[PDB]
């Protein structure tokens, strides 16, 4: 029996057994007050002893979101809806050590991904048993808060300042900070790991004055503030709280009183006219995200990363080889997971008008011209590839590159991957490739569970990947010294220098993208 | 190995075997009959002409180096032999730009880059195709040895061909 | 080797047996006594004291390196032996400097010196005997990777100590 004493009460958990081994899990410990009621759309509040044994013997309550129901039944998009019941009382987090308990482990905190409109720490691909068994690294996961319960904002007013979700994330930090060292961890060496929205909140969390004695090291898996999806303007975010308000008949003259009327509706009615305040979304939209607040986020974030305003430590950055494919089949015409999808140049084109709403009609030719002029106008799914690529490199691998460009010209140590490994469980079609969100099953060691159906050389990858996260996190490089494995290069502006992940060989490989990125990065900002 | 390693040491011939045999892993059923190919490829072709451009290149002139991987759409041997010994031949000497001959649309842009890539190798001592954006070849020098590969979809700048066998072949191997 | 080598495959055992054995030349009848106490030393003590100190040295510190090479004039043991493990610790502590003794002056004077250098080394950091116009000490880098020998005639400074068996023990067999 297992219970531990934290800063605001005991904590009993639960042993597991991993690969013949013991993890003991921490699963569901809270970490602020419930924000309910008058709390609702404020940062998060301390929290008070309970006292009292807590059970933290099953995952929490999800945040409220809406959820993916484009193919019931799927395994693939299901995979990513939430698995405990939502609820605003959504505000706690997991804990997993390894046994014997350890001196003073490294930790690994999670933050998931999900658009910041959904996810959970909760999901099986999240799961941090095999981490803490394999690598003796604690693994620490936190629920924030997500859509405009976590992110709404009516700027400066502390009724709804915005960026709550990322000021949850920041409270579970200090609580790791506060009562790590009690499970055997060390509150100085913590590095952060983050996926899609996940990682753009790692991104920021580099930039938060308040987050930079929290954490030790970064980890940025396809994502990073700079991505066009993950920070809205305070225009935006204004239209966007008003016409919410609008739509759950809440609009007032006095703004504390569209907030106090929201604060009245149902989570039900605010999670409905969510994908409304906006004239067009896009598959891709974040309609309620973090914003310059004057408080998490003190400046335009784009200017704090030129100047060098951030903490100065190592980071490890990565994409997936088809970021973009996942997200063609919401909406793109001609697309399906259920065929090949070869579409059409003028289906190529409707598809622009899908991912870019307004976007000159120059701003979408440039981004034809730039995409189709095949070597050669031969094959038939030419045109399937080209927006594919257009809407990961645009959203997701040039933004990736150039964060890691930026910072690391500021004199640290940054490494970059890119991952191209096609699970052979994926349950997508085959012209989806390696798409986002399937190297996670890969970092957190899925894969090193034989009962499983993965492929021996996936075990192999895996293990590889876990230790070399691992190394990264206790050690600051993410070398994996013993196998003879390839040796992974820093990268800096100059030479941008990344290491491929796959089951044959990795190598070293030098400007990814070079000539999309120049594109998107320089001229694209139409 | 007795085939192609007629004597040479009972000793000389394990050491090829624990260099080319550690499989990562020992599942693929293919395993084998690849290890043979790249022994015999590595040991004649290969590595003797990585170690000819490194010595030649350090006494201070430029050498290029590419490593071609296309595959003919119309070799008659079988797919598991793959890229063989002489079949970049036919594209250095243009025969995939006629179009009458049944070589793919991706064939004929290949061999004509390639050609222009030699020509401009010839006329001017630098195998560089200057029109068309192209991956601009870098000099192997000692120390990067960076090498360009040759395929139909993009060629890329790479390093160290074949680092970990050639040192085998090149320091060791010549027990 | 079987003694020494456990298991160690057959292979890994003739490995040593051929990198070990090429004489120079087979005339010798010391060749094998020799080779089997430098395999058990070189893999046992030297090759991983000169990786440890190279791999500490790459992270930016000073580092020094010595080749003790005397055999004392007492030593018990015989003199195909040489200069045996565990017999430079009287040296350190000095024993050679009680006169009353029956070691030579040569000796000593070697002592007196190894004494100075390593409380030097203590006190400053720094394992030079600075008084009596004696070798200085370089400080060990990857790169040279100089040693300093010790020994009663006159040290010198030298590079790469084993340096072909060290690549041995530590690329290759570690089979
Ligand atoms: C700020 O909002 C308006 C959209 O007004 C919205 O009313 C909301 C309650 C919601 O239901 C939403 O769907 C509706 O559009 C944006 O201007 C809109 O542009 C289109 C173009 O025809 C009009 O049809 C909309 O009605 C029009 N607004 C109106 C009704 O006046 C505006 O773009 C947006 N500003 C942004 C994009 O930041
Ligand atoms: C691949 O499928 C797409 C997706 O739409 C279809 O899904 C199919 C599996 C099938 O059940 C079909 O009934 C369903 O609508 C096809 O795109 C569609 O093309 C059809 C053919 O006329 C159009 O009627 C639809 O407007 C269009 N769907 C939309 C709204 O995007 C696509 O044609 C098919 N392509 C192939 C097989 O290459
Ligand atoms: C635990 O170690 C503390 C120092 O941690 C450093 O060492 C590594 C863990 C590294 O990753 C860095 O994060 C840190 O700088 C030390 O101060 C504590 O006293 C230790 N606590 C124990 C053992 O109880
Ligand atoms: C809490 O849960 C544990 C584990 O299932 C159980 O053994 C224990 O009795 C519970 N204590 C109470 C009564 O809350
Ligand atoms: C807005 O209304 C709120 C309701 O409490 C009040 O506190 C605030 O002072 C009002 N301000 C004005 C005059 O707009
Ligand atoms: C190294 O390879 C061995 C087998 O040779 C494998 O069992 C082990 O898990 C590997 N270690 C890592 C961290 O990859
Ligand atoms: C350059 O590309 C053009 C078409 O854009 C092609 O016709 C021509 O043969 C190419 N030139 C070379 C030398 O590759
Ligand atoms: C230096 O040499 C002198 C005699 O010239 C000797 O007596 C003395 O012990 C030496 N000092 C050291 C530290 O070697
Ligand atoms: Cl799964
Ligand atoms: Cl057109
Ligand atoms: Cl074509
Ligand atoms: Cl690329
Ligand atoms: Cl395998
Ligand atoms: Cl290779
Ligand atoms: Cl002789
Ligand atoms: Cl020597
Ligand atoms: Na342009
Ligand atoms: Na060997």
């Amino acid at each position: 029996d297992i219970i531990i004493a934290t800063k605001n009460g005991k904590v009993r958990g639960m042993q597991l057994t991993v690969f013949g081994g013991t993890v003991t899990a921490f699963l569901g410990i809270p970490y602020a007050q419930p924000p309910l009621g008058r709390l609702r759309f404020k940062k998060p509040q301390s929290l008070t002893k309970w006292t009292d044994i807590w059970n933290a013997t099953k995952y929490a309550n999800s945040c409220c979101q809406n959820i993916d129901q484009s193919f019931p039944g799927f395994h693939g998009s299901e995979m990513w809806n939430p698995n405990t019941d939502l609820s605003e009382d959504c505000l706690y987090l997991n804990v997993w050590i390894p046994a014997p308990k350890p001196k003073n482990a490294t930790v690994l905190i999670w933050i998931y991904g999900g658009g910041f409109q959904t996810g959970t720490s909760s999901l099986h691909v999240y799961d941090g048993k095999f981490l803490a068994r394999v690598e003796r690294v604690i693994v620490v996961s936190m629920n924030y808060r997500v859509g405009a319960l976590g992110f709404l904002a009516l700027p400066g007013n502390p009724e709804a300042p915005g960026n709550m979700g990322l000021f949850d994330q920041q409270l579970a930090l200090q609580w790791v900070q506060k009562n790590i060292a009690a499970f055997g961890g060390n509150p100085k060496s913590v590095t952060l790991f983050g996926e899609s929205a996940g990682a753009a909140s790692v991104s920021l969390h580099l930039l938060s004055p308040g987050s930079h004695s929290l954490f030790t090291r970064a980890i940025l898996q396809s994502g990073s503030f700079n991505a066009p999806w993950a920070v809205t303007s305070l225009y935006e975010a204004r239209n966007r709280t008003l016409n919410l308000a609008k739509l759950t008949g809440c609009s007032r003259e006095n703004e504390t009183e569209i907030i106090k009327c929201l604060r009245n509706k149902d989570p039900q009615e605010i999670l409905l006219n969510e994908a409304f305040v906006v004239p067009y979304g896009t598959p891709l939209s974040v309609n309620f995200g973090p914003t310059v607040d004057g408080d998490f986020l003190t400046d335009m974030p784009d200017i704090l990363l030129e100047l060098g305003q951030f903490k100065k430590t190592q980071i490890l950055v990565g994409v997936n080889k088809d970021e973009g494919t996942a997200f063609l089949v919401y909406g793109a015409p001609g697309f399906s997971k259920d065929n090949n999808s070869i579409i059409t140049r003028k289906e190529f084109q409707e598809g622009l008008k899908i991912f870019f709403p307004g976007v000159s009609e120059f701003g979408k030719e440039s981004i034809l011209f730039h995409y189709t002029d095949w070597v050669d106008d031969q094959r038939p799914e030419n045109y399937r590839e080209a927006l594919g690529d257009v809407v990961g490199d645009y959203n997701f691998i040039c933004p990736a590159l150039e964060f890691t460009k930026k910072f690391s010209e500021w004199g640290n140590n940054a490494f970059f991957y890119y991952f191209e490994h096609r699970s052979s469980k994926l349950p997508w079609p085959e012209w989806m490739g390696v798409m986002h969100g399937y190297e996670i099953e890969f970092v957190f060691g899925l894969p090193l569970e034989r009962r499983d159906q993965y492929t021996k050389a996936e075990e192999i990858l895996s293990r590889s990947i876990v230790k070399r996260w691992a190394n990264f996190a206790k050690y600051g490089n993410p070398q994996e010294t013993q196998n003879n494995s390839t040796s992974w290069p820093v990268f800096k502006s100059t030479e941008q220098k990344y290491l491929t992940l796959n089951t044959e060989s990795t190598r070293i490989m030098t400007k990814l993208r070079a000539q999309q990125c120049r594109f998107w990065t320089s001229f694209f900002p139409v």
